[PDB]
């Protein structure tokens, strides 16, 4: 039944880029009040399969298109709510909404899209939010202001577990190269021009940004995980604008730049659009494969593109003005060819700390995987795919082995001290005695195991407070020590829960 | 396979009785050249079916209509290129293009509606044409200058005879 | 009626790096098996049938497992430093952080495994450019090594595509 | 098919050791360009097998014996090109040609002989090359300068991988 309602304020000139509104899913099921919200507070924890609905007059003039982004973990909140960029909200799951389909709807499987259960008396983790932006604005203004209604449907019933099934699983060997919720940016076509090239790199592993924001997200990041791959982009089309604008478009792909000959460029396998729907396009290039992440100074076009050609229009009737927008969603890779894995199953870095400006030193690692801060010495944080996937979740959980390696900065003969490792179940103040280890300075390697999680059951990405296993590292003649280096790899089964993005 | 190519330019004022252009079929093959156009050189003659496909952005809002006129002998062109009355434009075979129902496409069976073989190498008799003109006009301007690609798909083989089958 | 084989399945000598003029080197090795040059020390190359399988064919691409043995050249109770093998997926400058590892010098060995190869499969018997696997040598106290041998033993399946032959 | 040609020419004295020219596989077909060039531009990549055939007058009477070098990697061009000594032309995969036999033919399986894939807009690594040399000279000078045909047929269709099966 109808569980909790709330509405999007439309401006009667909705251009491309605006913020409408931020809906706060809880929110909108207690000030609603709800039949399904009095179950809930009896329930106590839920993981409701919604349907949402967002109710919306169907126009076929405007050519509007707006997205709903479904951001549990309150991640791309604070980026938006000025002017919401493409690169942001379509980071998250999330869904095209159609001016001139009119009506929307969607499931959302809590369990998997969020992962926690949620509690009737407060926001656990951070408080889910559904976001409204628009993609591609309006041809002209309409005549007035207008609204939108959000609608939340579930039957909700009491929650058996605290934690979804894993969205994903880590695992270094394994990208298969299907996709969810891959939507680029929308590509521009003025219709001032009577040809057109407008590229799409595929180097998917790159990370995309805003500004000097890089928007780290599951696709990129997954991407990532492999060297390069080759075989036939299968996706859709979305021609974005007002049923009186018209377009034809040669979509192929093309190495290293494009060729200048229309012959030529008319030889190569490629299809046409002339309206929405899905297209396979093989990705061309002398090695049959394109490589996932770029070099130094090197351009994503320099690599293998997907390039949309308009070859006739677009056109409109006068006076309009507005360009013609085509909005892409890649599906997966059909028929892959795929490199090696760019990481094997082995140990990865996660920080060294060097430059060391006391000998007493003590960094707490507690449950968590994370990034490091020191006033005392210098620390450098390892860029890899796991620490990527850890951002890129709302709640993680598993086991990480650990080595750890040193060199000396005094004479070997002079050394004295160690590498501690304290182990504790609670922590440094009432804690338990767990497999703390001293290391002689002189062994110049350890090795340890590091639970990430606690008694519910997983980390969010950011400082909590739960009850769990605790480790420190000790040094007590930390200035006799030129590098400590921390190499982790995961044990099978390291769990992520809720994807979602983490822009910085 | 697609075996030539050409482009139409459209004006933003489309007016009832403009000529839009002329595509010389042969011109097509040749300056595609084109995995067709090699075959052609090695049969020496052709008698092609082909399939002609203008590509054209549909738009219900716009009344314009075109005509396609396939003039294999040269017999118009001189008197259409100022102005195209639908009296010439319509007196070879031709074919009419709606802007609602966008990409066009016909068969020509160039043994019927032309009747001799093409020659590699040169013109045989007169150089085969396509000519665009508008038949009736936008109901007012557009936004811009557009333009419209013409294809040919064919499979040629060589041709068996000279001469095809005679129409009447 | 044949001999034993001249090479047993074991390690052999891929470099021997000696004489080291400055405290801070650092080799590149990236995702290559090559011949190294060094302006600040000396370089002498192993010659072994790997090695000319490699100079004797177009492409290769495989996995080779490397055993680092070096000697100190100051009194032992002074020495401090590393051999680290930095290892990365890209380059330098924007690549991700594999299982770097760092030997302190007193342990006197280390092993590793270094990629030939990249994203598009198989590496030139040239210099290249191809997104893959980095590999580096990094050395903090150079002067205190008097040898730094690298011995490897390819992982069965290494492959060589194209024979052709190798003038020096 | 007919894909690529290439003509070499021979002095009317052609002595052991001389060097008669390089044809360069992609400008053989490039140039000629080819329904299998226009093929190729389709296909992207390709694997071809080729068969090479060297026309050419037989004669028992002069003891003229040539080679032709395949040279996919592009490694003894620079050091043959005032003479070509055996060593290097034998180097790599070859053929001699007998004049007593007339009219040469192989075939080349690409994929074997050089491993990887034919990108139809450039090089990828280094350009393939045949080499042509005089292995055994004739016996006395004949009566004038000549020359010999070479031509690559095949059937080119788009490879599905980058890399061939390695040769070891």
């Amino acid at each position: 039944g109808l569980a909790g309602r709330g509405v999007i304020y439309i401006p009667k000139d909705c251009q491309a880029n605006r913020y409408l509104g931020t809906l706060n899913i809880r929110d909108m099921i207690s000030d609603f009040k709800g039949v399904q919200y009095e179950k809930w507070i009896t329930a106590g924890l839920v993981m409701p399969t919604f349907k949402i609905v967002i109710r919306l007059p169907a126009n076929a003039f405007t050519g509007l298109t707006w997205v709903m982004s479904f951001d549990a973990y309150n991640r791309i909140t604070s980026r938006i709510t000025a002017s919401a960029d493409p690169v942001y909200t379509l980071s998250v799951p999330h869904w095209l909404i159609h001016h001139k389909l009119g009506t929307f709807s969607c499931e959302i499987d809590y369990g998997e899209l969020c992962g926690h259960a949620m509690w009737f008396k407060s926001t656990t983790f951070e408080s889910p939010r559904l976001h409204f932006t628009c993609l591609t604005g309006n041809n002209k203004e309409l005549a007035a202001d207008w609204q939108a209604v959000v609608e939340l449907y579930a039957e909700l019933e009491e929650a058996t577990s605290f934690l979804g099934k894993p969205t994903l699983v880590f695992d270094p060997g394994v990208f298969n190269g299907k996709f969810q919720f891959l939507t680029c940016p929308p590509i521009f076509f003025d219709l001032t021009a009577v040809t057109a090239l407008r590229s799409a790199g595929l180097t998917l592993g790159q990370v995309p940004m805003v500004g000097t924001t890089k928007v780290y997200n599951l696709n990129s990041t997954l991407v990532s995980c492999v060297l390069g791959m080759g075989g036939t982009v299968r996706g859709r089309v979305h021609i974005c604008a007002p049923i009186f604008y018209s377009i034809v478009l040669w979509v192929v792909s093309e190495w290293n730049g494009t060729t200048m000959d229309w012959n030529e460029l008319f030889k190569y396998p490629g299809v046409y659009v002339e309206e929405d729907g899905s297209f396979e396009v093989k990705i061309r290039s002398p090695y049959h494969r394109t490589p996932a992440r770029l070099l130094a100074g090197q351009s994503q076009r320099d690599m293998s593109s997907l390039n949309f050609y308009a070859i006739a229009g677009p056109i409109a009737p006068s006076g309009e003005t507005a360009q013609l927008p085509i909005v892409v969603q890649i599906d997966e890779i059909v028929r892959p060819d795929l490199s090696l894995p760019s990481f094997e199953d082995d140990y990865f870095v996660w920080v060294d700390f060097s430059e060391f400006t006391l000998d007493k030193e003590e960094i707490e690692i507690g449950s968590r995987f994370f990034d490091f801060t020191s006033n005392t010495c210098r620390v450098s944080m390892g860029e890899n795919p796991f620490a990527a996937m850890i951002a890129c979740h709302g709640l993680h959980s598993g086991v990480l082995d650990l080595k750890l390696q040193w060199s000396l900065n005094t004479e070997f003969g002079k050394s004295s001290g160690s590498v501690t490792i304290t182990k504790l179940v609670g922590d440094k103040a009432m804690g338990l005695d767990g497999p703390s280890h001293v290391f002689a300075i002189q062994k110049l390697e350890g090795t340890t195991e590091l639970l990430v999680g606690n008694f519910a059951g997983a980390n969010p990405n950011t400082r909590f407070s739960l009850y769990s296993r605790w480790m420190a590292i000790k040094l007590d003649q930390a200035k006799s020590i030129k590098v400590l280096r921390v190499l982790c790899k995961p044990r099978p089964g390291f769990s992520f829960y809720g994807r979602t993005s983490f822009p910085v």
